Parts: C-alpha cells; structure tokens; sequence
C-alpha cells in the first residue's frame, strides 16, 4: 500500500522473478507490486508465472495487471499517469528491464525525475544498475529453487528422488554388474517391454519369478530372456527373486544409469544445491506432460536436462539424436517455454565421425564413458 | 554532408537496411550515414555487412562507425554529444529500433525535441513509426535481392542455373522415364561416386560411353552396373552416349528432382520472383564453405532453403532427419548466421509413424510425392 514495485512483463520471466525477490528480502515490508503487460504476453498467463513464482500472501504483497500496446509509446505513457495520478505511495521502485523496448522507453521517460521514485535495469549477466536516482551497481544474485523456476514457466512438476541402491552401489554397479552382462540385460529390457509382465504389474505389486511359468518366458520372444536367464540377472543384482518388484526390473533395464547420475551430481558437481537435482521427472504444462530422466538448476539459475541412455550401441546414432534433439528442441522449449542446457549422458563410447558426435553443434554436451 | 541518418545497429541487420533503402530511395541525395555499435556486434563486422548490402559510392554516401557500452546510458549519451557538438546538419534522422534497450533510450531522450530531427522506429512485422516531430505510420518494405539479403549478413555465394532439361521436360521426366527404372539409377549413383569415373573427369570433359571395357563398369560392383545398362538408361534420358558429360551423370542420379524443384518455384510460386531463386548455390562466409540444393528469397524478403531428396525410400529416415536438422541447425543458422525457412522436398511418400514425419515439429515443411 505504501510501497509499489513497477515490473514491465517479457516472455522469459525469471528476471522478474529475482528482481522482485531481491528487492522483498532487502525491505520486507508490505507492498503492492504492478506489472504493465500485453496482450500478447498476458494470453502465455505471464503475469500469473511470474506471481505464482513468488508465492506472497495476497494480505502482505497485492498484484495488479495493467494491458499496454507494446509498439505505443503514448498509450503506455497514458496508462502510466491514468494508474499514477492522485497517488500517495512513499516509494515507487520501477524495473524497465522486461517489456518491449518501446515499453522501457515510455516507463524511463515518465519515471525519470519522479519524485519518491527509483529505477532499475538488468543487463542479461551483468551486474544490476539502477539508473535513478543515484547510478551505481549491485551484485545481485538471488538464487531460485527448482520449483520457483518451474512455476517461473508455468510448469508443474512430479519426482521421485527414491533410490533403489545408494551411491556406493552405484559408484561400481557396471563393472561388477553390467559390464560382463550386457546379453542378460537386453532379455530383461525385452521382459519389461512384455505385455504379460507390462499386465500383470498393474494388478499386483511383487512378482516371484520362480513361481512363473517357462511359456510365459518364451513368449518374449527374446533368446536371453529364458526364465533362468532372468532370475540370474535378478540375483546378481543382488534382488529377492521371491518378490520382484517392476522398480528393480527398471533399474536392470537402465534405471541403474539414471540413479548413477543423479547420485554423481548430488555427490560430487560443485556449482549444484543437490536440493536442486530431480531425478525421474515428469513435467506438466497444460495438456502437455513429458518426463525427463534427471534435471538440475545450478547455482547460477541456469537449468540442465540430461537425457541419460546408458549404452548407444551401433547403428543407433541417428535415432537417439533425433529422440534427444526431439525433446530439447520441440518439446522443452517450444512446448514448455524452456530454456535449458541439453546433456547426453551415456556409458558407451561416442567415437567420432559418427551422427552423434554431431550433438556438439546442436548444442548438446555428450559425457561419455571415457567421462563417467 | 548536410543531411545525416543515425542508426543502432543489431545482430540482425535486415531491418537497417529496409530503412536505410527506404530513406535514400525516397530522398536521393547526398547523406553521412553513422552507426552506433558495441564491440560485440562489430566483433561480427555488422556495421560492414550493413555497408556493404547498400552498394552505394563512397563519394555520395559517408559511412561512419562509433562505438558505445551498450548497458551505459551514460556513454552513449556521451558519444552523441561529442559527435554532434557544433554540428552543422540541415537534417538528423535517427532510427533507434536496433542496439540495446539501453542505446535507444539514450538515442531517443539525446535526439528528443532537438530542432530538424527526426526520430523513427520499426517493430517486428508492423509498420513503419515516426515517434517525432510528427506520431505517424507508414507502409513501408523495400523488396530485397537475394544478394542483398546475403550481403546483409556477410555470406558470399555461387550457383549455376543452367539446367540439363527444361521444365516441359521435368514437368513429366519423373513418370516416363524416372519411375519404372529406379534400378538403372542406381547403377549409375554407384557409377558416378566409383573412384573411376570421378578420376577421369578430372582430367577431360566428354566421355564416350562406346568405348570403356566392361571391367571399368564391374569395378564399380553393384549389380546393375553392366555397361549395357547404364547405356540404356543414358539413352532414355535422351543423352548422347558418344559424349557424356558429369552433368550428365548428374542429372540422372537426383539432378533431374534439383532442376524440377527450382524451375517449378520460377514457374508455379506466387510470392517469389525468378530472379532471386538460385539453384546448386555454394555459399561462403569466412572459411567456411557449404552447398545448397535451391534457395529462393520470397516477395516478403523470407528466405527459403530446400533440401532436394528424389527419394527417401526405405527406412533412412532418421538419417536424413538428422541431415536436414544438421544443414539448418547447424551449419545455415549457427555458423552463417542465417534464419530460413527450410524445406524438405521429396518425390517419395512420407508416411505417418515414421521419423521424417516429426520434420513439422522442428519447423521443417515436408512436400511429399502426394504434393510434387
């Protein structure tokens, strides 16, 4: 009521985002805060993100949307005064950095020499400015959460962090588990993949393997997958053959790899919060879902999806490129907004001039086994 | 000299040149044209590529770089003022839709309200604005040559549209002579990358098809290769076997969908003009080298990139996916700087459920044998 804090909205949000949570941690103080949209950016629920981020109390923080034509400097200007005239707040704190250019120049101009008043902009990585009344610079960083990043994009999120080995299992599970098994794996992958087991786990939650029929284990149709095949990968495992849930059948088929990873950032990446890492992601936004193997935000608020495939066998270059490039670029990004830093974590070898050694220049990073 | 034109300059540089062209080409007079630039965006020689788009004489046109903080409200202000101190202009126009947010709020408040100053600036798509003296719009697009376009972003280019055929050959070459012997052709697509026939077209520029001895035409080992076949296939393409050249050869291993494609956009496109469609164009931006099957600048001065493929039979899809995303991803927009509309042309049936059937979702417009 006392203090109101100006924004001007822009489609990526999370500038907005800081700049309100850096200036609601230094004051802590009630407020309103006044975003100037579009059209354009309030039909993406821009506004709403941007809200939902920051999750105030609708009693200490009120918000209020106010429509402009982004092109239209005197309408801009119009709206300004319409908002501002007969106004008593203490305190006027404008961010021009969002918004059309046109938006910023309309907002500086009416804000510029206004009494009570101070202005702000943030030059993408650089430090913040504020440009009246007094020039100087911050260093101005407010980390996010994972979550407050996601509802920065209008994007809700389910996890599950549960691991079925910790990480000194994982730390040697494939050369003493899958290294010298490779053949015992690819029948249980095709074992999963069943409709008679994809069934029969829909209904119960524990199989024992030794009270299941050969015929059922034929009609995999895959040459490794016999059923003695498939209780002696189980046991090396280290898994109760007795009472085999579907979780221990994923981690055989690669979810190992995935805890792997998850487990390594958690445990040993340096510029992450592993509070931060979500492993078994599946994300929302809409009608759309996806789900992504392991996700991070780092410390400096820059998010990293990895699409983990544990082995990248010959021949299979171009699909999983295609798959990989399928889910950074038309799915994250221009189904969900995203922005992200895209990895391909596998154990086998990427030699080179083969198709995914390509993933380079799409902007991919490739880790190999000779980096994991 | 007596009339200068201001411009900001940005990564993208059409937009400087459609203004740029649309002032002199109304005015037609003698002019100093000067650009405010970052050391970023002159790292990447903008300024040049927007000089030399334009073409114009050194004696008629003065062009001038000056260089600014783009996020220092303060030291571009400061550089206008030293430029234009004691100036002695009959006409400043100033174009402040490029550089930073921050240059063009410097520009505008510097150049505001100053006496025979002119002040304009132009959004995505929408039309001309004068913010002052006078708020109005204008119709305003000046139609690009294809060279111009290229020039803008500092890509030199090479091509060669003399055809084999003319089009009421290609209209119909595909059904009488291309569909019921696709196994000739490839016998010749093998013949033309055999290190035989490359080798000797080094050296001369006619080959008697009569004359060669039949273990040149076994060497290449593909099964249709037999002397007898390839002379066939020459004769029902209508070519002198007595004098075979490349091009020849050319035309029949996928030459013939090149020519088809480029001379039905010069023929049957609405919106482009035959004279801004290339077709096996090279082009070069420092050193890197690449070739394009058919480019064409449209009417709406969109660039368009094709990929000609006559067949994408079998189950390559993922490849040449991959290859499409690569030319454009990577090689067309990251290292040429290029946005295009790209195309994937193809006499086959593209069927639902396949790979290249995700092309759309990464912006790849597919016309299939159903549309061609």
């Amino acid at each position: 009521k006392e203090t109101i804090l100006v924004n001007l909205v822009s489609e990526q949000t999370i500038p907005n985002v800081q700049f309100i949570k850096w200036y609601f941690n230094k004051k802590q103080t009630p407020m309103k805060i006044l975003l100037v949209s579009t059209k354009e950016m309030e039909q993406k629920e821009k506004s709403l993100f941007i809200k939902n981020a920051l999750h105030f109390s609708d009693s200490f923080v009120e918000w209020e949307t106010i429509h402009t034509d982004g092109n239209d400097i005197s309408k801009t200007e119009n709206i300004l005064t319409d908002y501002f005239r007969d106004n008593e707040y203490k305190n006027i704190i404008v961010n021009i950095t969002g918004g059309t250019k046109i938006m910023s120049l309309a907002a500086f101009d009416f804000f510029n020499n206004k009494p009570n008043t101070e202005i702000f902009y943030q030059p993408i990585g650089k430090e913040l400015q504020e440009l009246y009344p007094n020039k100087q610079k911050y260093d101005m960083f407010e980390v996010l959460s994972l979550k407050e990043y996601l509802d920065a994009h209008g994007i809700s999120y389910k996890y599950d962090n549960e691991c079925v080995k910790d990480w000194n299992y994982n730390k040697t599970v494939y050369d003493l588990c899958v290294a010298d098994n490779r053949e015992l794996i690819k029948g249980m992958i095709a074992l999963q993949n069943n409709s008679y087991f994809n069934n029969v786990y829909k209904r119960k939650d524990f199989l024992d393997f030794t009270q299941i029929e050969e015929e059922k284990f034929i009609a995999i149709n895959h040459p490794a997958a016999t059923k003695e095949n498939m209780i002696k990968i189980l046991q090396i495992f280290g898994f109760d053959v007795s009472r085999i849930e579907h979780k221990h059948i994923r981690y055989i088929t690669g979810g190992w790899f995935e805890e792997y990873v998850y487990q390594k950032i958690c445990n040993e990446y340096h510029n992450v919060d592993e509070k931060n890492v979500a492993l078994n992601v599946t994300i929302q936004k809409g009608n759309d879902k996806n789900e992504l193997d392991v996700i991070y935000l780092d410390k400096d608020n820059k998010l990293h999806v990895i699409e983990c495939k544990s082995f990248v066998d010959g021949n299979e270059g171009n699909r999983v490129l295609n798959d990989a490039l399928y889910k950074l670029q038309a799915i994250i990004k221009s189904k969900f907004g995203l922005y992200v830093k895209q990895h391909l974590y596998t154990k086998s070898i990427i030699e080179k001039e083969t198709p995914l050694n390509r993933a380079k220049e799409f902007g991919i990073d490739i880790k190999d086994g000779t980096q994991l």
